[PDB]
């Protein structure tokens, strides 16, 4: 009980998550599109593979 | 007709859309590119199942 | 004569594009962008229609 | 020789670029991700034709 | 040794990467998506001349 609680409070000790503050919108766009564009890449990749 | 208008009122009152007011445009942005980024990636998937 | 000069104006001042101020280009770019993903999103359907 | 310093002057003269200045890095972003865009828009519609 | 640590020394001299201070994460947008784009074109190209 009490270690799950310690378990919990270390995991999010653990987790951290940091942007740019004026170019917040500005990084979740890059976290966002590059995310989808790089899906894509590697979709593209397994097409070419495919085709190939 | 009461009932529908506390029925508007209600649907208004739950309605609710929020961005960063600062980088309003950036977070429109993510909205659209990536929406549409999303959907290529999912018609791809399509694409690639069907290909498969 | 007169009367085109009027439907200039009239055509004129039918016509109104309007913006974000400080996030103008990035307007600007949810305006490109998207109007080229978008053409894509509906030129991949036209694939995955005669794919299918 | 003269001709010529005179020509790469004249042909400076003649080149002119300008984008946003506070949106620069914007509009670059928009002269480079359109221009990707609009290549790969232009390369499906050959896919298309190759399609069809 | 001492020419590994110059070299190193100068290997971090020869390196340097520069972006826009204000639109530093617009320039790492820039970045990121014109890759990712410029790699689709580029895989789009391979897709074309296969089918060609």
């Amino acid at each position: 009980m009490e270690k799950v609680q310690y378990l919990t409070r270390s995991a999010i000790r653990r987790a951290s998550t940091i942007e740019m503050p004026q170019q917040a919108r500005q990084n979740l766009q890059n976290l966002f599109i590059n995310f989808c564009l790089i899906l894509i890449c590697l979709l593209l990749i397994c097409i070419i593979v495919m085709l190939l």
